[PDB]
């Protein structure tokens, strides 16, 4: 079997936790605790592959930074800061890793709010100029929680190739 390890990084109070819990438990968490460094593991079938995934939900560790494998770049689309901060966050993660194609996917969260800020176009362009997908995810509704952390494995597998 092939493990894939994970680490979901953003700015704090975008979901990540409720992201990840939702993977893992399928359960929408509406409370805030506070994370310290989380970390989860789960058997799923990913395209008919069977994959433990180790993920290590950080908050807002360096052997998951430098043992991770594919990375979530969480924001949320209500949350500006957030967006901004994704370039910080994928300049750390180049550096951990000292690769300029590292596997990443963006991810946009709270979609199902209506107080938005970063427009789509806005997180397509960013997502295009890292060469990598952008996904519109809702730990409420579940919406894009599976595609995310799907596509990121798909983008592992096209790194190792
Ligand atoms: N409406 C809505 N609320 C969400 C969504 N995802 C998370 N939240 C809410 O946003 C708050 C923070 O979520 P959480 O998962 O703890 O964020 P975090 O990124 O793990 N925070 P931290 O970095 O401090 O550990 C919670 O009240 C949670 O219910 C979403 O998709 N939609
Ligand atoms: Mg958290």
């Amino acid at each position: 079997m092939t493990e894939y390890k994970l680490v979901v990084v953003g700015a704090g109070g975008v979901g990540k936790s409720a992201l990840t819990i939702q993977l893992i438990q399928n359960h929408f968490v509406d409370e805030y605790d506070r994370t310290i460094e989380d970390s989860y593991r789960k058997q799923v079938v990913i395209d008919g592959e069977t994959c433990l995934l180790d993920i290590l939900d950080t908050a807002g560790r360096d052997q998951y930074m430098r043992t991770g494998e594919g990375f979530l770049c969480v924001f949320a689309i209500n949350n500006t800061k957030s967006f901004e901060d994704i370039h910080h966050y994928r300049e750390q993660i180049k550096r951990v890793k000292d690769s300029e194609d590292v596997p990443m996917v963006l991810v946009g969260n709270k979609c199902d709010l209506p107080s938005r800020t970063v427009d789509t176009k806005q997180a397509q362009d960013l997502a295009r100029s890292y060469g990598i997908p952008f996904i519109e995810t809702s730990a409420k509704t579940r919406q894009g929680v599976d595609d995310a952390f799907y596509t990121l494995v798909r983008e592992i597998r096209k790194h190792k190739e």
